[PDB]
């Protein structure tokens, strides 16, 4: 469980991400897709994108970045009490999208790498630590739904 102080650091930096949900989304997906090309293959929607320039120019990618960061923000603002928000995500991602839990680790690294670029002053190592912890709690809870479902 995160402390109240840890939550405040998390949600402080997230309030900032939300100045530009779309721009954050782009940076995060593109970092994921370049660092972990296997991830891009899970998306029939996006696997025609063969360069970073093409990814950056994709309005549909941008659109989907917002869908993702919107869901994550909702989850983070529950400060651990995210059961309702997490059940549908775990279901669709295990059984329909076929996403390994390992890939949640990779997007966690991407989120941290980007939150870093765009809000250094509000993402010192204390806030980085808190954000790590929050993303780890999320992954743990997803992992247990996965195990339930046989994935
Ligand atoms: C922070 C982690 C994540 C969040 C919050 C998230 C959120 C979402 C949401 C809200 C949707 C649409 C609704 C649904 O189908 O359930 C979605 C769809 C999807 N997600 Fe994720 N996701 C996450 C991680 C990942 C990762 C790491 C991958 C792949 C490596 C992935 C692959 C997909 C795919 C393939 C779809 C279907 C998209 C389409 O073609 O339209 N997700 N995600
Ligand atoms: O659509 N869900 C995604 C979440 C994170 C990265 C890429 C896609």
């Amino acid at each position: 469980v995160l402390s109240e102080g840890e939550w405040q650091l998390v949600l402080h930096v997230w309030a900032k991400v939300e100045a530009d949900v779309a721009g954050h989304g782009q940076d995060i997906l593109i970092r994921l897709f370049k660092s972990h090309p296997e991830t891009l293959e899970k998306f029939d929607r996006f696997k025609h994108l063969k360069t970073e320039a093409e990814m950056k120019a994709s309005e549909d990618l941008k659109k989907h970045g917002v869908t993702v960061l919107t869901a994550l923000g909702a989850i983070l603002k529950k400060k651990g009490h995210h059961e309702a928000e997490l059940k549908p995500l775990a279901q669709s991602h295990a059984t329909k999208h076929k996403i390994p839990i390992k890939y949640l680790e990779f997007i966690s690294e991407a989120i941290i790498h980007v939150l870093h670029s765009r809000h250094p002053g509000n993402f010192g190592a204390d806030a980085q630590g808190a954000m790590n912890k929050a993303l780890e709690l999320f992954r743990k809870d997803i992992a247990a739904k996965y195990k339930e479902l046989g994935y």
